[PDB]
């Protein structure tokens, strides 16, 4: 794995980073990138290699400022994933909300310093996620990891995350993929190397934060 | 385009079909398949070639029977896309809800004749959509097209849809894709041919329905 300081630097430069949660939790790696300047072409790559459920981790302060209510009052997800209502960008260039261009625009708009509630249409195609106030030491998830990276890198408090899947193999001429799944551990590291990205674990991110904040 | 009767037959056989809405509406093609027996490998193909936002069109009767409330009370989508709260399958084989295996399972469970509200966890990773009671003649969208195909094919009243994107081209060694977009018109037909699928327009589907029901 790469050292957390090197991951922070890459994130500060607007790159995706590959972040693995604990094997006893989801045992999954997500692509994580700062939302502020995510590009159309970057988003296309994210959609291509991920589940395609593009989420935008953000702070509680952002959910209140931008008026993004939680999707459910009785959250039945085992991990308590804090989805807000979905959004599209209210902007003249948006069309149907789903393209890489439109989803990237929604992410950039959620992160803009001048963002306001009226800048977003609800519901839509991008899924903001409310990180817990305590950060990665309080909840060891990709949502907290994204917001933590934004803080550590001095970026706007909005990230973009999605899970890296194993799309399996093409079956010539047939609408199926063979042996699909989720990318795990060593495979995630190889994925990072293939694409020139830094890769780390939430466990190491927590250890980094603890150097300054101590153990929660 | 293929004739609607041939599209219905393919859908009845559990195949994906490619359905284009009007050019003056989204001008997009979605993969549409019956939810009842969607397989892991089929879902992997769908995720690979689509936006990855896997939705499950279903009837109002299903939304009431399965207790799937609308995501928002003040729907601000221009098209009124009727998203319910998201779901995962409550089943021993589900893990994180996002894999092709898990999303396919959620779809099959939404379509099962014995489905009940307790079979689903909310929120989750599959997005049910409430078709309008009037069908494709009332709202010319992919949501209505999916439910209409289920009715026409004698299937359970739950479909699965997602938009076919243009993922652009790989950029060797870089986390970007060049020239991404949405697949349109002729490209959608070529996509169908490539994968052995039937392809049609919602306009022709409406004309088919009108043979029996007249113009709304
Ligand atoms: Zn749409
Ligand atoms: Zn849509
Ligand atoms: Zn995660
Ligand atoms: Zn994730
Ligand atoms: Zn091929
Ligand atoms: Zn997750
Ligand atoms: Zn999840
Ligand atoms: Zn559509
Ligand atoms: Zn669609
Ligand atoms: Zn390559």
């Amino acid at each position: 794995f790469d050292a957390i300081p090197d991951v922070i630097q890459a994130f500060k430069n607007g790159e995706f980073v590959v972040v693995l949660d604990d094997p006893s939790r989801e045992n999954e790696a997500d692509l994580i990138i700062a939302a502020e300047s995510v590009t159309t072409e970057q988003m296309a790559f994210m959609v291509r290699h991920s589940s395609g459920l593009i989420c935008a981790p953000l702070t509680p302060e952002r959910t209140t400022a931008l008026d993004l209510p939680q999707m459910v009052t009785h959250n039945a997800d085992p991990r308590g994933t804090a989805y807000t209502v979905s959004v599209d960008a209210e902007h003249p260039s948006t069309t149907t909300g789903i393209s890489a261009h439109d989803r990237a625009l929604a992410c950039r708009m959620l992160a803009a310093p001048d963002a306001q509630p009226s800048h977003f249409r609800r519901p839509g195609h991008v899924f903001p996620l409310r990180a817990v106030a305590g950060g990665v030491r309080a909840r060891r998830g990709h949502t907290e990891a994204g917001v933590e990276l934004c803080r550590l890198a001095g970026k706007r408090p909005v990230a973009v995350i999605s899970e890296i899947v194993d799309d399996g193999q093409e079956v010539e001429g047939r609408a199926v993929r063979a042996a699909p799944g989720m990318l795990r551990g060593d495979e995630c590291v190889a994925f990072a190397r293939r694409w020139g990205l830094k890769v780390c674990t939430i466990e190491d991110m927590i250890a980094h934060v603890e150097k300054t904040e101590g153990k929660l």
